[PDB]
């Protein structure tokens, strides 16, 4: 299974942890967006949206990190706890996954990427929105061990990939004890977290330091 | 199943078509965001993220339209006619769902929201990104009957709710023959499309006055 990615990319790291969780080996294919590698004719033929992470499992090309996460869990996952089949349980995991992309990561990106890449002035309004995003997560975690319940799921892996990027960016998690508590839990229990930690650090040294 | 919504909302319309497709009746509860009704104490207790659509199926509160769509298909859907169980086929639908949220609808909002709710001038740069999104969809449809294959899936319902909004917004689909055709097939085969058409027409209440 070919895995086009970059350790610095949160969505890419979510997949790396998920692949570890299901014991799947990934053929790592570094794809430096900063060198336009995602725009090579070869990559465009596999993915016309030219984005990472992109997975190629025996000819089947797939992108959108969370779709890849689900695919791995359902196809190679032997334990139902990662992505439970119960509709209600699965619904909370799916809501959490969409929350991660459309709210948590999105607000992070909106607030930071303009500063990091375009060297533009920080936006106070977006900073407040980013904070509110973390607050929503703090609330979901109230009285729970993990994001979608008491079992570690792919939602936690996606959320961890994002939060680690937050941490490195310098977010102050003090006002959110549930998040802090859950984040520490993931570091200790999340399969392949080492890769997530390594990716966030690489992000810090390459585009933050 | 209490359905907190507004017809003008694309994500809400996506759920209405999906419920029509699964044969589930929704107890409609209009939630006028413009009046802060979503910020009402009681709603907040059901969904701290104060957003629509929000469904409450016999006490189980759930938001994020696409998570709701999947929940409805798996729990009440027959013959998985809208959401195949096959891992690979399901992955495409899921990737299509994430594309709808993070790219097609997201860029729509990015371009229109500031103009609609901040009456700010139109950002030509963001209009271009919005156009490329439709372009990605046009490519995905290359030689395909529907977004993720030959069968209409919840992906098509989500994409059609988003595209119906693009249409009433005056977007020009002439340069995207695959989208125009697909979209036509959706107006004619998507269960509950009439609700999508009506809600979209209502949305113009944000494009007129
Ligand atoms: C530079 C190192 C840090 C990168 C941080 C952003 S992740 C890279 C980016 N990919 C995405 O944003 C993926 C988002 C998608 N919703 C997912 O979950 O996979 C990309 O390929 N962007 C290029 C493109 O889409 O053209
Ligand atoms: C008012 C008519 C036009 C509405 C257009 C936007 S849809 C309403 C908006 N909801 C969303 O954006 C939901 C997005 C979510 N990703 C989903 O798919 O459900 C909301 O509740 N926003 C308020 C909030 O989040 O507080």
């Amino acid at each position: 299974m070919d895995f086009y990615y970059l350790p610095g990319s949160a969505p890419c790291r979510a997949v790396q942890m998920t692949a570890a969780a299901v014991g799947v080996e990934l053929n790592l294919k570094l794809t430096d967006l900063m060198k336009g590698e995602h725009m090579k004719p070869e990559f465009l033929k596999l993915n016309p949206q030219h984005c990472i992470p992109t997975l190629v499992d025996n000819g089947f090309a797939l992108w959108e990190s969370r779709a890849i996460q689900i695919y791995l869990a359902e196809k190679y996952g032997k334990d139902d706890k990662l992505y439970p089949k119960d509709p209600q349980k699965r619904a909370v995991v799916n809501q959490r996954l969409y929350f991660d992309m459309g709210t948590l990561y999105q607000r992070f990106a909106d607030y930071h990427y303009p500063q990091i890449f375009a060297k533009q002035p920080a936006n106070p309004e977006n900073e407040k929105k980013m904070k509110d995003a973390v607050g929503f997560l703090n609330t979901f975690l109230e009285g729970q061990e993990y994001a979608a319940g008491n079992d570690l799921t792919i939602a936690d892996l996606s959320l961890a990939a994002t939060i680690a990027t937050y941490e490195v960016a310098g977010f102050d998690f003090a006002p959110y004890p549930n998040v802090a508590a859950w984040f520490a839990r993931c570091k200790a229990n999340a399969p392949g977290y080492a890769l997530n930690q390594a990716g966030a650090d690489e992000f810090k040294a390459k585009f933050l330091s």
